[PDB]
């Protein structure tokens, strides 16, 4: 069917606070992608392991569509499982299941343009557990907001406000953190990269997840317009988290 | 009088292409600021000339409390001129009545004791004019919402995600762009300020304004816990913009 909003907080899935969280974020490997291409643990669609998130969040709310309220395993159509991959014992576990998803490609502004990909989705728990995610140096993006001059003259119209990776940072860092689920629980795990080489898909619902490349062209440069079909999505912010029946999502 | 949220776009306050803009954004005079604390031309609140706005975005959308859809005008306590500012021919003119509002400010956690102060006016244009703000070097910014690791040591937990400033560019810059108003239309004006050294109020309704500090410290290290206080503050997005009848507003210290 169609789209439906979520409306509440968003939160760390951890134990302990479970803190408000207000991005989507990306995890890059910077330690090991020039022998291959990345491919660590995490949550991680169906039997496509390759496709890795590291996060995942929290959905204590509820969702909409106008003023009414829906439940998103009565709206659903597909669903899939929603596993973690365990690259040390080469283990694929079911975390749970797979009701709502969204999708989305950005591309940048200008000639020779760069695409981030984002697939969300939403999904709820059937396990009680936890893991932490492998080691290895990494750096971290989020999508931002900018406000910036109109052009590189002087002289500036109305700022544009445009979208931007916040990409983090200069001293070493490793994202080896523990995530704890709850069985019942609502969930969403965003899966996001910026200038992808290859994609894998759920052919059965046309949902795809792009690889995390093991080259990248820089990521600071680059200045993404904001579209209406961004909105939603994760990248630019967690408001108005939309999700579609898994096989009704936007085509990518 | 409780809050109410808009719903819908924000558009660029010109009457080319209404625009949709999704950030709130600072002029910041890094000119003229050594002589004398900068006070330029822009919207005002009443008769605080000082507290001279250039972030205005035209609200053609809804505004709703719950799912019920409500006419500000309706809701209003509280109401106030909203002008404009001239200061080259020092002519203060009416271009409208301010309905709603919202304050906030946002205080960092760290050593180094930083205050980010906005303050929004929901506002309808009574007459349809333009004007274009002051020329001179300026600085640009506006709050961003940044993942980053837990701490300065290598090994991360979950990645905050908190608010900082994107200001912006080494290059020069000037700001004297062009907003146009349509009488009958709803606008919501963002004053904020980094770390200012003084605020002028209307008293009647204990609404704060923060002025344009003549100094200020380094405005990239700084970052923002997120409170719940300061989501719908057009601070950190312009996701769910919020606002009070007049006079009910949350408190500003
Ligand atoms: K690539
Ligand atoms: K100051």
């Amino acid at each position: 069917g169609d789209a439906y909003v979520y409306r509440g907080p968003c939160q760390e899935a951890a134990d302990p606070l479970h803190a408000a969280r207000y991005a989507a974020w990306s995890v890059v490997d910077v330690h090991t992608n020039h022998t291959s291409p990345p491919r660590w643990s995490g949550v991680v669609p169906d039997g496509q392991t390759s496709a890795w998130s590291a996060c995942t969040l929290e959905l204590p709310g509820a969702f909409y569509q106008g003023a009414q309220e829906i439940d998103p395993v009565a709206a659903a159509d597909g669903t899939f499982a929603v596993n973690h991959w365990n690259t040390t014992n080469q283990k694929l576990t079911r975390l749970g299941t797979a009701y709502g998803c969204n999708q989305h490609r950005a591309r940048t502004t200008g000639a020779e343009f760069r695409v981030i990909s984002v697939t969300s989705v939403l999904w709820r728990a059937e396990i009680s557990t936890g893991w932490n995610y492998d080691r290895f140096l990494a750096k971290l993006w989020n999508g931002t907001i900018l406000a910036e001059p109109t052009t590189s003259h002087q002289d500036s119209g109305i700022p544009l406000t445009r979208g931007g990776l916040n990409w983090v940072r200069s001293e070493n860092t490793v994202y080896a953190y523990r995530n704890q689920i709850t069985a019942g629980k609502w969930y969403v795990t965003f899966w996001m990269t910026y200038d992808p080489d290859e994609w894998v898909w759920l052919d059965q619902f046309k949902l795809q997840f792009a690889l995390h490349p093991a080259n990248w062209s820089d990521p600071i440069a680059p200045r993404w317009d904001i579209t209406e079909d961004s909105l939603g999505t994760g990248l630019w912010s967690l408001q108005d988290l939309t999700f579609y029946p898994v096989g009704h999502q936007p085509a990518a």
